[PDB]
């Protein structure tokens, strides 16, 4: 129910670019550490595309604040 896996902020990696972008949208999503990713999970299936990779760039790229700067 609203979480299916398909964004992840690299719990290996300097994240806070990512975890950050999101977290900074509405951080309305599921975080849990999957394989060796914390794993965020908040789409459908169709909506998973416009999730992560419109959310790293439309919603946030939007003229609220991001925008090629993901």
């Amino acid at each position: 129910m609203s979480a299916v896996q398909v964004l992840k902020f690299p719990l290996s990696v300097d994240l806070a670019g990512f975890v950050g972008l999101l977290r900074r949208l509405n951080v309305p999503h599921r975080v849990s550490e999957e394989s060796g990713q914390q794993v965020l999970w908040v789409p459908d299936e169709r909506l998973a595309e416009q999730v992560r990779e419109l959310y790293r760039r439309y919603p946030e790229g939007d003229p609220q604040a991001t925008l090629e700067a993901a």
